[PDB]
RNA sequence: GAAUGUAGUAUGCGGUCCUUGCGGCUGAGA
């Protein structure tokens, strides 16, 4: 098996563990990924705060992201709305706009 | 040696302009 420490101070600690193992919902990824960090030891005897090793606490990857893709899908209507209000920002200045698909995979801020 | 008063350092002024969080790495070994 495996332990998962979290290095966030005490009362957040016991409702961040509760968070991951999905008991309770999450509507903003940011703070679960970053400010919610699990720490997951493997069979060595060290914490690994890697996505590689938190990866480990979940079923499979498969999990791993479709639990990703439901915390992301429940703030839909509030990203909509904002959506919609940053799009009327770009009715205002006489802009153009277009839509591209991605035709490949791609990944912004790899280096933070 | 004798015999002040009256008075806003104020009026106008965008910490802005130019800068890809990029570079490199076999989900493989039997």
């Amino acid at each position: 098996n495996v332990v998962v420490k979290y290095p966030v101070n005490s009362e957040l600690a016991n409702y961040a563990e509760k968070f991951w193992k999905k008991e309770l919902a999450i509507y903003n990824l940011s703070l679960i990924l970053n400010k919610m960090t699990p720490f997951v030891k493997r069979r060595s005897e060290s914490y690994k705060s890697s996505l590689s090793a938190v990866k480990e606490i979940f079923k499979n990857v498969d999990d791993f992201q479709n639990f990703l893709n439901s915390v992301l899908r429940r703030s839909l209507d509030e990203y909509r709305v904002f959506f919609e209000n940053y799009e009327r920002l770009f009715n205002s200045f006489s802009s153009k706009i277009f839509s591209m698909r991605t035709k490949s995979r791609l990944v912004v801020g790899l280096g933070d």
